[PDB]
């Protein structure tokens, strides 16, 4: 039942990488259900690797995340930066997701043309985290 995933930002903290699943047209964080034989990090790493072909092992920080209980499910979304915009993202299995695209992060706030899921309700802490990262890395 618990879900783990990642908010994956590019190097200059201006874009976020979102995916659209096979079951709907909304864009959200790459993520998946936790298996009984794994912890929060291993779930995130495994699911993101399957969805976008990128290994977060050396990017993930187990103390940087947003956890929200939404609609009967527990979400824990790890906060990631420094991921290359030119990496050739591709799912390990073709049906793990439908699409993978970068989004301009500041522009997402426009919504509520494009449907989002989870990210809009996390917009406040996500934005605060990002702006703080932007101070650190100057």
């Amino acid at each position: 039942i618990p879900v783990r995933g990642a908010a994956i930002f590019n190097e200059n903290l201006s874009k976020i990488l979102l995916v659209q699943g096979t079951e709907s047209d909304s864009w959200s964080f790459p993520r998946g259900k936790i298996s009984k034989d794994e912890n929060d990090i291993d779930c995130c790493i495994r699911e993101v690797k399957e969805e976008i072909g990128f290994d977060l092992t050396d990017y993930i920080d187990d103390n940087q995340f947003i956890e929200r209980n939404i609609q009967g499910k527990n979400y824990k979304i790890f906060l990631i930066s420094g991921v290359s915009e030119v990496f050739n993202f591709k799912p390990q299995v073709r049906n793990q997701i439908d699409k993978i695209e970068w989004f301009d992060f500041k522009k997402i706030s426009k919504t509520m043309n494009i449907k989002y899921y989870l990210i809009n309700s996390m917009m406040r802490p996500l934005s605060m985290w990002l702006r703080h990262q932007r101070q650190i890395k100057n």
